[PDB]
């Protein structure tokens, strides 16, 4: 069997009516599915454990994930090899701790709340891959390191030092965070993982056979930033927000990397360095998107590739053929590299 | 008043005897201090809330932090402006949920456990600064960005690409993690903050008036790595583990930086770039530790400074005078840059 534990937050205040309406329907649907477990209610927070056949659990959780009466739904635990039920006589016992006033319940209830709100804080500082892994039934702490092929993505804000020199600190952070949010949303939707931010830089990666999605994600970022630039208020620093992007391909190590008290689940390898060095050349090459011939040849769609140059850094003393894609968006975004050379006056006056 | 909530793990199995011995003494000491609250016991895990005068709470928590009967002690919440007690009639009610078998207690107990073990996982992926902030009574999510002077620290493993080419993936990660652990331990003890790992690189920072501690931390890292090298088993990759270190000083932005779902509490600014670019020059300059004249002049101890060169990168078209310190350890560590140029054969045979 499968057992799922999740927490969520009320989307909006819920009445006494609506809460037992939820318990009523859940218990009826679970009874029919031979699913058991507990739904707990505490100060605008839901906790639920559900157990049964994996196929039925998955369809139930799918509806739960779509229910607009709660949000911020987070799976804390997924066990997919359960031999014995934890809550057998109850299709869906609902328990409401708000109305509760039992005696040793009161200390446990404030404990539950403080643990949950502390957990919500830590969630904001946690890589999204960690919660994905947990939702697949895997403890991330026990993943062993592996060699894997990846497409590595690296991007940054053009002339970011000008933003930091000219703007108040709150506006610098607003710009960076806006940029990071655009990139993260598109990368995640295209099947990639944003694994690190460093300075105003984004490091991300895609599966090794997903060069098409990496390229499409890069073009979508450029398109979204175009929308953001031309939709921003007059005088806004967002009007001169441009990105460079570099993609590389290679075998890297994936796993838990860090000190004893603080690790990241992330990647390590030469392709990370190549992607960052290619991204650095966007300015000199007058191309907003640059990638290696290995990325180019690994792609299977008929992108309009343009050869840029043959050069190198490193390290390994090997030359690399560098490509972009030639379309209206990359031409406009590449022109933005030039524009961003002299945005100091524009930024001085926001 | 002040109210503290923390969790901990048993250091070792604790008997029925020892647990009420803890409750017995705690209740007696709290009664004398006019401290109230609750200590909860659940499957080798402690939860406690304590409330009272800040000075008495701090002295009590100090003893709790020293008690070898528990470990992994983590403050989830510190409220330092409490006007009203949450648990007034009880100096230290102790509650043991293991022995408990009440009816709606059972679902809440498995909930408490799953929340706690999920929290413990997330702790391993969380910057240490976040828990420090929480322990000071501050929610990190509501810190506003600020401009602050910092000394920025950047370091990496010399010829790391050779380790990744020659060693099995498990041994590559073991080396990197060992290095990261050495650096983090020393930096934290010297009052700094390790804020990011990228590749085999460590980024950290110290208060702007703490150049002496930054320099001492750097020298201690070099000394610890010497101990690690000369103490490692024969043939071990750790025998050829060397570091470069660069320090820079400047005004940076500190605050929450990232996408909507994932942020870091970290720094942003030119001094980060300068520190990384200085660290990159360690090889060309044949000096394991390099730093800017601003770091040099900001220090107040009589380090044996040696001027290295006048050069630049950037960006800003300004030259920088680069320094090191000349002692036996930096000479030996700098010689290690040369040794690390040709460790491929040594590493091929581990
Ligand atoms: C907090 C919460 C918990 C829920 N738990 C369950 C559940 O355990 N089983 C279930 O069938 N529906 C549960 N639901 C309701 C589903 O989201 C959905 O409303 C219902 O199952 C779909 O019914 P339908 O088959 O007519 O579409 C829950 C809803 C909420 C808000
Ligand atoms: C889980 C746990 C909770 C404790 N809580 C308290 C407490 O609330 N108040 C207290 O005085 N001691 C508490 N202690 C015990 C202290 O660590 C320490 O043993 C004792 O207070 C010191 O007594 P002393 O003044 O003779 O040194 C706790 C110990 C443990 C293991």
């Amino acid at each position: 069997m499968k057992r799922l534990t999740y927490i969520s937050k009320f989307s909006r205040p819920l009445s006494g009516d609506e809460i037992e309406a939820i318990g009523r329907i859940s218990s009826q649907k679970n009874q029919q599915a031979n699913v058991t477990g507990v739904l707990l209610c505490l100060d605008g927070i839901f906790f639920q454990i559900l157990e049964g056949e994996a196929e039925k659990i998955d369809r139930i959780y799918e509806r739960i994930l779509a229910d607009e009466r709660h949000t911020d739904i987070l799976c804390l635990k997924s066990e997919v090899e359960v031999q014995e039920r934890m809550f057998p006589d109850w299709s869906m016992q609902t328990i409401n701790l708000d109305e509760n006033t039992d005696f040793l319940i009161r200390p446990i209830k404030v404990l539950l709340q403080t643990l949950t709100e502390s957990h919500r804080i830590l969630e904001k500082y946690t890589q999204p891959s960690i919660f994905k892994i947990i939702s697949q039934g895997t403890n991330p702490l026990n993943i062993r390191p592996k060699a894997v092929e990846k497409i590595v993505f690296f991007s940054d804000i053009v002339s970011f030092s000008t933003f930091a020199e000219k703007l108040p600190v709150e506006e610098v952070v607003s710009v960076v965070n806006s940029y990071f949010s655009v990139c993260t949303a598109i990368i995640t939707r295209q099947g990639g993982e944003v694994t690190k931010f460093i300075g105003d830089c984004v490091m991300a990666y895609f599966d090794g056979d997903c060069a098409d999605q990496a390229i499409q994600a890069s073009l979508d970022i450029l398109m979204e930033l175009e929308i953001l630039r031309n939709s921003a208020p007059e005088g806004s620093p967002l009007r001169v927000l441009y990105s460079g992007i570099g993609l590389a391909k290679g075998k890297v190590i994936e796993g838990n990397i860090g000190s004893e008290l603080k690790r990241d689940y992330t990647i390590l390898g030469d392709a990370v360095n190549v992607a960052a060095r290619l991204e650095a050349l966007t300015r000199q090459l007058s191309q907003a998107l640059v990638f290696s011939s290995e990325v180019k040849n690994s792609a299977t769609k008929s992108w309009n590739f343009i050869w840029l140059t043959d050069s190198e850094l490193k390290g390994k003393s090997e030359s690399i053929d560098i490509y972009s894609i030639d379309n209206e968006m990359t031409r406009k975004s590449s022109g933005g590299l030039e524009i961003a050379r002299n945005i100091g006056h524009y930024l001085e006056r926001v």
